């Protein structure tokens, strides 16, 4: 436990009332409070879990990161200012790093407070002992699903060596004196160990926060940190799967034929593949209780709905993107039945698997990639979206984003470029390139067909098939897979001509080839464009 003397320690006072390690069943009837007012409410579902609004900010608030720049982070941060590429790591000064803290402590001061100590990182070795101080419950719920629930051992033991300061319901009034983005903020420390959080209540802050420490810190020890999920086969044959959001990396993992280790976030040292977390982040946005059972099971008790709509008579509405296409439901990881256990860890991986959805219709659900293209392609980070869809329009639109990850890297992407390659080489891996996003019907390839397709990955249907090349992209493609529609395997297909596809292809290359551009500037780098699609 702690004392309002400890708490005194990190700068908050008067705290009268202190809720350590909240079980579940406090916060189950902590969100249920009917005096609640405001962003702090929950709503019971017929499903038994709470559901949450998480107010004005429902994902997160990449222009307002900002990490200390001082004599420990100079040199090593990959600064959004130092001509590297883009990147949200904005430098903060020491001096305004103490103004923010003292909004946060003084928001915190004076109320009840939930402490909730976990862990970031599978390993005793290589893992953060966090402490995490809010005054929502449903925050300390969130972190209590997302973060490794210490044993009582662990407790008794506890020392912090990273503090996560929650003060969503305060905000900065001098940010613009400050030269910052706003009156929002959420602010990184290395060398006081601290996240500090003004103004966004969005639990996905501090998730990702401390998994952009965890990126900072562990490839400077060798330990590859990856935006991926994880599974194991009966045999101990591991998969990983990356992908930027909505690609499929939680979807797809939660898969009956595999053990689960995680959902999200991954380090990859001498020994395998471990789970940062403690649990997983799903997407439930048009949720199918056919297609993703899983998922949907895990929805219950201990589970914490975020910005759905629930009918007066408990329902959920998942069709209702109103207050967010990003709903989302937090579970602990033993919500889902078939999970590795008691740690969430397990050897080296020999598959790795790059999700992308392309909404330019060009890229085939499956193929194998070559070691040159599977580092141009980690660097390159593609996905696209329809943008345009609310107004009738297709309006596709491309994101880059560095190792399939870009937001929460704290080196540069070479960095975690050079440390997986390591990683990959010694386990003699195979990497392959899974399009679940759209091809030449202008519908996404359904949930059926992608599972067909990581079945054939990992059991070796598909590097035992007969492959050809796809012009333009030269990636490897099978003629036919078992459980997989033949048809779309080859993406020119759902076109009335392959002349009609190359005009997308030829789109999709050019914007391939003027971002990669930019890794062009070392030889290791000019020597990948062969790689890359070639017009
Ligand atoms: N063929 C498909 N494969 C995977 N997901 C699909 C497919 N078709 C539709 N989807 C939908 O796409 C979304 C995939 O979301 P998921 O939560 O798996 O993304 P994620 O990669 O985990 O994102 P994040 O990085 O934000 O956690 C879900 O809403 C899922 O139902
Ligand atoms: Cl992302
Ligand atoms: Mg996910």
């Amino acid at each position: 436990g702690l004392t309002p003397q400890e708490l005194e320690a990190y700068g908050i006072s008067d705290v009268h009332d202190i809720v350590y390690n909240p079980s579940y069943d406090l916060l189950y009837q902590e969100e249920l409070d009917p005096s609640l007012t405001g962003y702090e409410r929950g709503v019971l579902t017929n499903l038994g879990a709470v559901a949450v609004d998480t107010g004005i900010f429902t994902g997160r608030s990449p222009k307002d990161k900002y990490i200390v720049r001082d004599d420990t982070t100079r040199d090593t941060f990959w600064w959004a200012d130092k001509g590297k590429g883009k990147n949200d790591n904005k430098p903060l000064s020491p001096e305004t790093w103490q103004h923010l803290k003292g909004l946060v402590t003084r928001q915190l001061s004076g109320k009840r407070l939930f402490v909730v100590d976990a862990f970031c990182g599978a390993n005793p070795d290589t893992r953060l002992s966090v402490r995490f101080i809010t005054e929502v419950a449903w925050q300390a719920h969130f972190v209590k699903n997302m973060f490794i629930r210490p044993s009582d051992e662990e407790l008794a033991g506890f020392k912090p060596d990273f503090i996560v300061m929650n003060g969503a319901k305060c905000t900065n009034p001098q940010w613009k004196e400050q030269g910052l983005n706003s009156e929002n903020f959420v602010a990184f420390n290395l060398t006081e160990r601290m996240q500090l959080i003004g103004g966004t209540w969005y639990g996905g802050e501090m998730k990702k926060g401390m998994f952009s420490m965890m990126n900072y810190l562990l490839p400077l020890k060798g330990i590859a940190s990856m935006h991926c999920s994880a599974n194991v086969g009966e045999k101990g044959d591991v998969a990983v799967f990356f992908g930027l959001s909505g690609t499929g990396k939680t979807t797809l993992s939660t898969d009956p034929k595999r053990r689960l280790i995680g959902d999200d976030e991954h380090g990859w040292d001498d020994d395998g593949v471990f789970n940062f977390e403690g649990g997983c982040y799903a997407k439930t946005i048009k949720l199918s209780k056919e297609a993703e059972p899983e998922i949907y099971n895990a929805i219950r008790r201990d589970a914490l709905l975020e910005n759905v709509t629930v009918r007066e008579d408990g329902t959920i509405d998942f069709d209702d993107g109103s207050k967010t296409e990003n709903t989302r439901v937090s579970y602990p990881i033993y919500h889902i039945d078939n999970i590795v256990k008691p740690v969430s860890k397990a050897g080296h991986a020999t598959k790795v698997i790059f999700l992308t959805a392309d909404a330019f219709g060009v890229l085939p659900p499956v193929s194998r990639l070559t070691a040159d293209q599977t580092q141009y392609h980690f660097l390159s980070g593609f996905t696209a979206k329809l943008a345009g869809t609310e107004r009738g329009i297709t309006e596709p639109t491309p994101t880059f984003s560095a190792c399939f990850g870009a937001a929460f890297l704290s080196l540069h992407p070479t960095q975690y470029a050079e440390v997986l390659v390591k990683r990959m080489q010694a386990a003699g891996a195979q990497a392959y390139l899974v399009n679940t996003g759209w091809n030449g019907t202008g519908k996404r390839i359904s949930i059926k067909d992608t599972r067909a397709i990581i079945d054939a990955i990992l059991n070796g249907s598909l590097d035992n098939a007969e492959t050809f090349t796809l012009p333009m992209f030269n990636l490897a493609i099978p003629t036919e897979l078992p459980g997989v529609d033949t048809k779309i395997l080859d993406p020119r297909n759902t076109y009335a001509s392959p002349e009609q596809w190359q005009e997308k292809a030829e789109t999709l290359a050019k914007l391939f080839i003027d971002n990669f551009d930019k890794y062009t500037d070392t030889p290791a780098g000019a020597a990948l464009v062969a790689a890359g699609p070639k017009l």
